[PDB]
């Protein structure tokens, strides 16, 4: 039930990251802070998001959350990591479907896009919704993993 | 962004055809990467990898991948070298994808919005210019350097 979660964030998602770490500790989960460890208005998101995604993939069973202003540059950075699948969660439904259909180990959230209560509801759905293991979803994940292996674009039907 | 490459599976197929018609009416040249017909069991990765590959290989072009939530679609597009695919779920996030992230592509969930809401997201995506600001370009360069070497950049602190 209790999940390990690696969190990464730049200045725009820093304040929300600290609140999410506090929320995860209080709900039986194990947050691990990859940075940023303090507010720095000029810092760059890529390093924090690549660190969180890299450690998530290297620690199977763990999840991850990357935070920014919109969360989009953050999920893009995380998605460059081999083996990583980072959805952008902007609601309870998309957080749940990230796990259910895409088996996403990570999610990006925009700190400027939600209130604190809305963001924590997104996090709750992400860390409790199980991976469905449905055949068609695993088939799509296998195709994408094969493209990641060789970078040879598969033929279209 | 004049030429716009669109990829989609069955869950985003009907919305993709509506976006192609809307783009023709607003002076753009949409190019259909597939699926060309509705197939309830087809897999998204191939259509999204094809749209992202062709967009990155075509200077000045943009791209849109569609699915149920558009999250597995942006994930697949982000595995393509050089590609930056945001998940656009609003006018604000579509505009910020261009302005901050220089995203050549966006994912959209056909099940998450009405037709009118989705077309407004598309309008913001194709009309909002890339800012070319120093800090945004710097972050895109750090990400592109990680794609080339797979050397995770050091975390500040
Ligand atoms: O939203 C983001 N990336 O998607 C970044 O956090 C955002 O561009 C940072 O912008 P800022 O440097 O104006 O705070
Ligand atoms: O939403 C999606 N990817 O994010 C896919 O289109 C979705 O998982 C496809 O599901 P379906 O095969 O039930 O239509």
């Amino acid at each position: 039930s209790g999940m390990r979660v690696y969190l990464g964030a730049d200045h725009a998602g820093y304040e929300l990251k600290q609140r999410i770490i506090e929320h995860l500790k209080q709900t039986g989960h194990e947050p691990i802070d990859c940075g940023a460890l303090r507010y720095d208005a000029d810092d760059d998101y890529p390093a924090f998001c690549i660190a969180a995604a890299t450690r998530t993939v290297a620690d199977p069973g763990s999840l991850g959350i990357v935070l920014g202003g919109s969360g989009n540059g953050e999920q893009i950075a995380a998605n460059k990591v081999p083996g990583a699948r980072c959805a952008l969660a902007w609601s309870v439904q998309t957080a749940a479907l990230a796990r259910e259909h895409n088996n996403a180990q990570l999610i990006g959230i925009g700190g400027r896009m939600h209130t604190v209560a809305e963001a924590l509801a997104i996090v709750d759905a992400f860390v409790t919704t199980p991976w469905s293991k449905a055949q068609r979803h695993q088939r799509r994940i296998d195709i994408l993993a094969e493209y990641e292996r060789t970078h040879e674009a598969p033929p279209v039907p």
